[PDB]
């Protein structure tokens, strides 16, 4: 049994702690490593990983992880472990990142993109060994999403024994280039070009994987990946051309899996601009945003109309959030009501660098421009280079624009706080909107543990946001995993990653 995974580009880094491109994770953390807790398959909730169990103190400040016993690291021709995983390995993995003086902190000229993106420098107070099987993590303030952060790829647990050996041997770089973990697959040290090869770990604590060998074959052309998948020369492909999706849905040889991405494409509105400061005007522009047309024209099937600022996989989703239905007549009337019988002139900043959240900002902008014009809003499309687009948006120069956001941990806090907190102006809160009650709900919700209590708080916060319409959500992208019919037991991951543990091959 050999699964062939055909990927578009060669993975740059085989070390999750120092990876920028989330696609590298599929070649390392996803097969070779484990985390303290792991996301349940297909879900955003966590379950025990290298921690067999954990406790959180009353105040939400202290996380205590009790480590699974008799977990072995892999070996290669350079390294054979003499002890099982313990707290030293966990402390090493966190501290390499958090402690600038740590001996491995600059190994590989490494940059801890995710540690910083998830705000651990400010959230994390300390990571301490209590005993060999107990790790105590203390936060600077309570943060419920932290438990899900711990399950993210960048917090994969490395072997300190291996790291100690390599430092002693004068080649610490090897830690990042020849990965050793506790995970379900072992990185084959003998490697060829245009491919990454793995073998099943017989000693894996969850039980040995069904598939004995994994080949990641670099196959740069989308059309070729598709062709080979039909041919059974690939079992899985990535970055399928959207043009091919419709026919893939008809192909007997293909099992096309799909689900909404944890992202949002929206029209941002600068609520400090004279006309856009007016809530009724914003509601009017919202009524004059043809979301179905946009999704239809722009995503060519690979997207869904957004009703909430996050998809229904996210905690707090509200299936009956009131909508500003597309109605130009109502839009123009609202504009008159707001004191603008002849509308006004404005700008729509077009995003110049395509992202998965929105594969065609230019066409998005054009559709909106045409409808807005019909209600007397004359919006010129404005082009900028990537860096300018971003910097002058953060600084509040824009009026309207085509923007997107992707959540990395999938928690409602990691949509609503970045987008709408006062603290993120100037910053990720492009619209500059704030509301005292809304901000209090976000803080309470981020600092409360109970799931259903959080969900109600988020639903309340989102209703306030919706009433004020500071941005106009229009789409979530759809992620696709095209599989050959032979592969069984693969579960699509909300974050987009591909894990092959638990997967089996027919025929």
């Amino acid at each position: 049994n050999t699964l062939v995974n055909c990927i578009a580009t060669a993975p740059m880094k085989l070390s999750p702690a120092i990876t920028n491109d989330a696609n590298d994770f599929n070649a390392s953390s996803q097969q070779v490593y484990n985390r303290l807790v792991e996301f349940k398959a297909g879900k955003i909730e966590v379950e025990p990983g290298l921690a067999e169990r954990w406790e959180i103190s009353e105040d939400g400040l202290v996380y205590t992880f009790y480590l699974r016993q008799n977990v072995k690291f892999h070996s290669n021709k350079t390294f054979s472990p003499t002890r099982p995983l313990n707290a030293d390995d966990v402390v090493f993995s966190f501290q390499r990142q958090a402690d600038k003086n740590h001996p491995y902190h600059n190994v590989s000229a490494g940059t801890y993109f995710y540690f910083n993106w998830m705000n651990l420098p400010s959230i994390l107070k300390s990571v301490e060994k209590v005993d060999d099987y107990t790790v105590k993590i203390t936060l600077n303030k309570p943060n419920t999403p932290f438990i899900t952060t711990v399950a993210m790829d960048f917090l994969s647990i490395y072997s300190k024994e291996y790291a100690d050996q390599l430092l002693a041997q004068g080649k610490p770089e090897t830690l990042d280039q020849q990965p050793i973990g506790t995970g379900p697959f072992i990185f084959q040290t003998n490697q060829t070009d245009h491919a990454v090869r793995y073998t099943a770990n017989v000693d894996y604590w969850k039980g040995k994987a069904d598939i004995e060998r994994l080949i990641f074959s670099i196959t740069p052309d989308a059309g070729t990946r598709y062709a080979k998948l039909k041919a059974g020369e690939c079992d899985v492909i990535d970055f399928p051309n959207i043009s091919d999706i419709a026919q893939m849905k008809k192909d007997p040889q293909i099992n096309l899996l799909e689900r909404e991405g944890l992202n949002l494409a929206y029209i941002g509105l600068n609520t400090t601009k004279p006309e856009l400061n007016n809530v009724k005007v914003r509601q009017a522009l919202h009524h004059a945003t043809d979301k179905k047309a946009i999704v239809d024209a722009v995503y060519q099937g690979g997207g869904t109309v957004a009703t909430n600022p996050f998809p229904d996989a996210v905690l707090g989703y509200n299936p009956h959030l009131p909508q500003y239905e597309f109605n130009l007549e109502k839009a123009k009337a609202l504009l008159a009501e707001a004191g603008y019988p002849n509308g006004f002139e404005t700008e729509i900043w077009v995003q110049p660098v395509v992202r998965p959240s929105n594969p065609n900002p230019r066409r998005t902008a054009e559709i909106i421009q045409a409808d807005w014009a019909k209600i007397g809003v004359k919006a010129k499309l404005v082009t900028h280079e990537w860096a300018d687009f971003n910097k002058r948006t953060r600084e509040g120069e824009f009026a309207a624009g085509t923007y997107g956001w992707t959540s990395r941990n999938g928690d409602p806090d990691n949509f609503l706080f970045p987008l709408f907190s006062q603290a993120n102006i100037p910053g990720t809160n492009y619209s500059r909107w704030t509301d005292e009650k809304f901000e209090a709900l976000l803080a309470s919700a981020a600092q409360i543990q109970d799931t259903q209590t959080r969900a109600k708080l988020y639903q309340q916060a989102v209703e306030i946001f919706q009433q004020n319409s500071p941005i106009i959500p229009f789409a979530h992208s759809i992620n696709y995993v095209p599989l050959n019919k032979r592969v069984q037991g693969f579960v699509q991951n909300p974050f987009g990653y591909t894990a092959f543990y638990g997967v089996s091959l027919k025929l």
